[PDB]
């Protein structure tokens, strides 16, 4: 074998998109992690995928948890390990202590399991083999150098049998040593660590391969999840610059929105509406959500600011039936409070719900109240990643920014998520004669022509009617105007 | 290779014996040291940056979730 | 001899500007970093491009 | 002097200063740091200039590195320890361990070490001696209290022996303990601290002496570098202000300017030109190195921002050949990226480059350009370096500052230098009518009258143009000012009809 690495795949969503291919076959993987990262999770997943998807048979060597209890916990992800051992294609190796026993049995064991390890693998024909916790082995009273001198035999061993490994192992510190006894660290081909980062009182799970000896692979952390279907990981940068673009058009929901952007919204493309509390962004989108069921179009709507309920009052006092919307099954609502999760659940959230209800159109309504208390660039990465999937997926997107500050505001967006979005709408507060009177206008559209005109536009129980220009007045950008009335000419 | 049951006195004449018959023989030679800390000590043991003629450091800063690889001719 | 120390080069793209020669000869030098900086590498591609570009043979201890 | 101490020089730059005249004769100087800090060299270059200013026969003992290796490294900057060692007025005394050793032997070696020692100052007669790591010879199987007592012992039989010695030592943080045990602290009489403070990927060696028990010295971090000459270190708060001043007056290369200067900048003034980038501040400059080539006098130019080579594009577009400037050996240009150095490199490039040439004219093109990154106390400590050095030696300066935002600038300097700079010439946008047009102004002048005026200036292929003002204009510093008009039409030339001509003739 004079080739380059060769690499089997994990199968666990995104591991395999980091890894690039994924653990090197025939050696050994070590992903480390504080209490309660996945860890388990992971190398359970590791085994089954590796059985139900190549029927490589897998041994599961725990050193802490019961073959019972491996068991029992995996229906969580709806997996019935107990039959992948009556069918021979896992091996649960128990090799816990019993609560009974002796000392000063050392090593004395580590040469006995890496012989009831081979068994298992040359009986079992095994190709995938997950030691669970080796920690808690030398966890009985050894010291640094002790400890290296062991694993090295134990992946050896491995090595020489030619079976590909993935080892637990427990941290203390999220960003401190890799492993309890930063030894394991070089003993390793492989190594990833899960991380449980707090920060906020609010968790993010989050893995990364520090280093893949012989190959090369994606570096630094990546946002991960962990579901009923098991470890979701997020290759937020993985994901390339290749989305369709077509010059298809699509409506508003506005007829003279539509005109205004020149023939209207590309079916390809993201739209941004911003404007300050008040100047009816929640409107647009309930419009634009409305008219992709009246072409009985799937669309979805993200509300996180308003209740089910709230909405359907001030939608049906602006004419628009929800009602009706909901039993056509032609628009589905969701509604969730920024703080009853992550940036990374939501993404999913938000993927997984396209998937199954298929949707043609997509509205978030407030990308900032998504904001809310997350960093700036951790914010990004979250809109580059709904952003995303809705451009490589055809679905048209309207997303709603409310700025800081009505009226003076000196740019579109305060996170500056501007340049990732396609169309511009932005909806802005003009003080005219001692009243708070909207306007319009299409900042930019990227294909499209639009009008570039600031128009005013009022509001009623028949939605949005936008009307004409300011073109007797100075500053209106500002908001606090300055009518000209001039002299003419004077004559 | 001291990691067999070594403390840094032990770890520092022996580091400097072997450069030091290396350095007779006349190789020139590259050593690799193994840390714990991008920016803690520079070797495993304190014992060894001061023992070397020469000194590189090559580190994988971590920072906003990317790692930047720097090296560093100490 | 009877001069400041004399280098030799790496080859190793760019360290051999931010070492103003390279290694120097006749001497041991220290790398080292947390696992995966790219030690043993920078220790290989050292030896090779000693082999490949002067035909300077080298020994690889591990 | 008025020191109840009396010191020896090391005639290190500077260090002497530093330390009030340098160490103390008869006692111990701890020199401790990290790795690579320049223990050393310091060390090294100790003993040596005793030896060469003072043919002061001195002994060097060393832990670690090898006898042959202190004089094979030793070349690095030029000396010959060989020599000396051969004449007999440097001893290298050799303690490092076997290749092939055994294990025990660190205190009734430390009582044969001393009794070597003495042999060797007693043989040679040596005034000045070092000890090279003495931290690694504990380095065996040690604790604190064992190295307290025998530090001790070796400083006090040195003391006994007259001797004015050196210990060098090792630290692991920068900003820790001083020492490994952290005792060395507290049994020498004296502690020079090295550092090399990393800090944003740069590297900043500064020196420090935190204690000399019986005298006054300067207190704190100071900068040095080591180069082909050894340590070099500048004190910077050392650096006296008692700079000469005189009435004599130098042209700016712009005669209008010139005027408007009260008659042509002062020779010892340090010059500040501030304005929104594409402003013009580079071209000045040019025509002021120019005019000191065109009267037969040396300038250096140091570009932060343009090539060498681009340098000269602009420079022959706007007239002026700098070619020959190079050539005539009148006009030196440098060219130096910022971040290719820190400020205590940057600050000796161009101090040496001041020596090696002489200049009479000075200009640094764009302070602000080394003001990237840099933490202002540093960039202003910077700032204060160069200029005060111009200002003692007679050399004119004109230093270049490009202002973070285009109009609308409430401020001359955005690092606040303001106080430091002499002479200033402010330029600036003004949106006149749709257009942008350039406004030069001479703010402030520390000796001459300067007029009060924002003339307007336009840039041709002769260069500097310098008009009148907006008289007729209000909110000019806004940079887009409003026209109000209680006249304009007002006489000047006005009668109407035919006044010109065309090409053909007039
Ligand atoms: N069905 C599920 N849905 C959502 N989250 C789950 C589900 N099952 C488990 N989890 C989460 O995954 C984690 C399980 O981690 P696991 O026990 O596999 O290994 P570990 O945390 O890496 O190591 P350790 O053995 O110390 O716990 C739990 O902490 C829990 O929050
Ligand atoms: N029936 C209605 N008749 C007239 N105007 C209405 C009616 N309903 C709502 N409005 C107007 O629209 C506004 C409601 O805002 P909307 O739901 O459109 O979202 P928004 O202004 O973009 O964002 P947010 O609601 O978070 O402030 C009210 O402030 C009001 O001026
Ligand atoms: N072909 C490749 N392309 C890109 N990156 C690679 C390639 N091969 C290896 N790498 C990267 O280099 C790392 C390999 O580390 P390397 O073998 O150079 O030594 P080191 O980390 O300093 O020593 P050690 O890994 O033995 O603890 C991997 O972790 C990976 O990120
Ligand atoms: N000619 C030279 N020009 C510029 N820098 C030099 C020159 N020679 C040596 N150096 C620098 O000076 C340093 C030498 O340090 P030095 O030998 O004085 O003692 P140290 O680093 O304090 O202690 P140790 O001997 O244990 O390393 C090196 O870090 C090197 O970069
Ligand atoms: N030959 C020329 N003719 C007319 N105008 C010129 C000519 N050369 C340069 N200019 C003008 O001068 C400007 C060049 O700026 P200059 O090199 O004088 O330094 P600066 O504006 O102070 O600083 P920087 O160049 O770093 O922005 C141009 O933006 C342009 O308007
Ligand atoms: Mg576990
Ligand atoms: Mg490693
Ligand atoms: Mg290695
Ligand atoms: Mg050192
Ligand atoms: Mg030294
Ligand atoms: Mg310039």
């Amino acid at each position: 074998e004079h080739q380059a690495i060769a690499k089997m795949r994990t199968m666990i969503e995104g591991f395999d998109d980091i890894s690039h291919g994924g653990l090197p076959i025939g050696r050994s993987t070590l992903v480390s992690g504080t209490s309660g990262t996945g860890k388990t999770l992971f190398s359970i997943q590791f085994l089954y995928n590796g059985i139900i998807e190549f029927d490589e048979p897998g041994v599961f060597v725990t050193f802490e948890e019961t073959p019972q209890d491996i068991i029992k916990n995996a229906r969580s992800f709806g997996w019935d390990l107990a039959k992948l051992v009556d069918e021979g294609k896992l091996f649960i190796l128990d090799a816990s202590p019993d609560p009974e026993g002796q000392e000063v049995v050392g090593g004395f064991d580590l040469s006995a399991l890496i012989e009831r390890i081979n068994y298992a693998i040359q009986k079992y024909r095994a190709r995938r083999v997950s030691i669970d916790s080796v920690t808690s082995v030398f966890q009985q009273y050894d010291a640094s150098s002790v400890v290296r001198r062991e694993l090295f035999r134990l992946v050896a061993r491995l090595k020489q049998i030619g079976a590909t490994t993935v080892m637990t192992t427990e941290r203390i510190e999220e960003y401190g040593p890799i492993a309890r006894y930063g030894v394991e660290e070089f003993v390793s081909d492989n190594v990833v660590i899960l991380r449980n980062v707090l920060e906020g009182e609010r968790r993010r799970r989050t893995l990364e391969i520090l280093k893949l000896r012989g190959t090369s692979h994606m570096k630094g952390e990546y946002p991960f999840t962990i579901t009923d279907h098991g470890i979701n990981i997020f290759p937020l940068g993985a994901m390339r610059l290749t989305q369709r673009s077509s010059n298809v058009r699509v409506s508003s929901g506005v007829v003279r929105l539509d005109e205004m952007c020149g023939g209207g919204f590309f079916k390809d493309s993201i739209i941004l509406a911003t404007g300050a509390t008040g100047t009816g962004k929640t409107l647009l989108v309930s419009r634009f959500v409305e008219n992709a069921c009246a072409n009985k179009e799937r669309a979805i709507l993200f509300a996180y600011e308003e209740s089910r309920a709230q909405l359907l009052r001030n939608a049906y006092s602006w004419g628009m039936d929800f009602e009706e919307m909901e039993r056509q099954n032609l628009l589905k609502i969701v509604c969730a409070y920024p703080e009853s999760a992550g940036l990374e659940d939501h993404l999913q959230i938000i993927k997984s719900e396209i998937n199954d209800f298929k949707p043609a159109r997509i509205a978030i309504d407030s990308l900032s109240a998504l904001a809310r208390g997350v960093s700036n660039n951790a914010f990004r990465q979250f809109v580059i990643g709904v952003t995303g999937y809705a451009k490589q997926e055809e679905i048209t997107g309207l997303f709603t920014n409310t700025s800081d500050q009505f009226m003076g505001a000196h740019s579109i967006t305060d996170s500056h998520i501007d340049t990732i979005t396609d169309t511009i709408i932005l909806l802005q507060y003009v003080e005219i004669r001692g009243e708070m009177s909207r306007a319009i206008n299409v900042f930019k559209m990227r294909g499209s022509w639009h009008d570039k005109a600031i128009r005013e536009f009022m509001i009623s129980d028949k939605g949005p009617d936008i009307k004409d220009s300011f073109r007797n007045f100075e500053r209106i950008i500002s908001g606090s105007p300055t009518r000209i009335t001039v002299d003419e000419k004077s004559e």
